[PDB]
């Protein structure tokens, strides 16, 4: 009860950055991550011992693959904490709650492969599930989770409560798939340039955390510029594997998963900060003025994959 988390003095200033990296020490990641939920949300939202077990069956169910492991997790939700912190009286003691987890959960037994690799390999899950494959089967093993014995982090909200905490988390795992942005972000953006933007009407709530949901996933290119450049290491070697697999199956990749087209990354990382990242981040700027950090950061990196094709490196 009044067992804080503490942290060294240089992680304690700077997990309050949107830039923060959470670093190569594992072990730390839980630590960091009920932190973020005690200053976030307070000691009281989850009881400790069930908060641990949680957590740790957590990651037990993320997998070894390159980008979308337990570190992404972590850091999607360091940026969802990064984004609650700047705008404290915005968001609802339910929303503080799910939005974490939902983060630290959002790609639950991941595998290194798209919804289009699932839908011509033709997995089972894509039977199961017809569009938003994995973000579907994600959603489901958070359900599973929460429902092993001792695993029950909401168990004091009452049963509507509940209710209203599952769905929040539904649908903000389910905004994670990129398919889904280029509309949401859309229809934010006539919203709030016609003025019509009404925080107090749920469907327009639901759409501006599934702009956050976006924003937080995609927030490597808002690090350092090395940061940046090493993750984007990681997220190849899923794709280039993911092209492999394609070229077994008899089909060639897009250029994106063609390890033999790596020439083009760089002009490919123009045309993603371009139609997606600076648009996500202006959206979210917009309708969240203390957010503009992550637009900045953004804006940054987009300058130095413009060096890289000028080779100034
Ligand atoms: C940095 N970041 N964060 C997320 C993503 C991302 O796309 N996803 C889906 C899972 C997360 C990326 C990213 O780097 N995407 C790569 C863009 C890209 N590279 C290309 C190379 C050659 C031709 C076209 C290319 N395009 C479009
Ligand atoms: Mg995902
Ligand atoms: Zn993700």
């Amino acid at each position: 009860g009044l067992m804080q988390f503490t942290l060294p003095v240089r992680l304690c200033k700077e997990i309050e950055l949107f830039h923060f990296d959470i670093g190569p020490f594992e072990n730390m990641w839980p630590g960091i991550f009920v932190y973020m939920v005690h200053r976030s949300c307070g000691t009281s939202c989850f009881e400790l011992e069930k908060l641990c077990r949680f957590i740790m069956s957590v990651k037990k169910n993320y997998r070894r693959v390159p980008y979308h492991n337990w570190k992404h997790a972590v850091t999607v939700a360091h940026c969802m904490y990064a984004i609650l912190q700047n705008n404290h009286t915005l968001f609802t003691d339910l929303e503080r709650k799910g939005l974490l987890i939902a983060c630290l959960c959002h790609d639950l037994d991941h595998r290194g492969f798209s919804n289009s690799y699932l839908q011509k390999f033709d997995h089972p899950l894509a039977a199961l599930y017809s569009t938003s494959t994995m973000e579907q089967h994600h959603f489901s093993q958070t359900v599973s989770i929460l429902q092993l014995e001792g695993h029950n982090i909401f168990s004091t909200l009452s049963s509507s409560e509940y209710e209203q905490v599952l769905e929040i988390i539904r649908k903000a795992i389910i905004a994670t798939d990129l398919a889904l942005y280029f509309g949401n972000r859309k229809q934010l953006e006539e919203m709030y340039q016609t003025g019509s933007l009404n925080l107090n009407n749920q469907s327009h709530r639901d759409r501006v955390i599934g702009l956050m949901m976006t924003a937080c996933d995609l927030c490597s290119v808002t690090k350092l510029w090395p940061v940046t450049k090493l993750t984007a290491n990681d997220i190849y070697a899923e794709f280039w594997a993911e092209g492999d697999e394609m070229k077994k199956l008899g089909i060639q990749p897009i250029p994106m998963m063609d390890r033999d087209k790596k020439d083009e990354v760089p002009q490919g990382q123009l045309g993603f900060y371009n139609a997606v990242a600076i648009p996500c981040y202006t959206t979210l700027t917009q309708i969240l003025p203390p957010t503009e950090p992550l637009l900045k950061a953004c804006r940054d990196n987009l300058s130095q994959w413009e060096k890289v094709i000028r080779g100034e490196e």
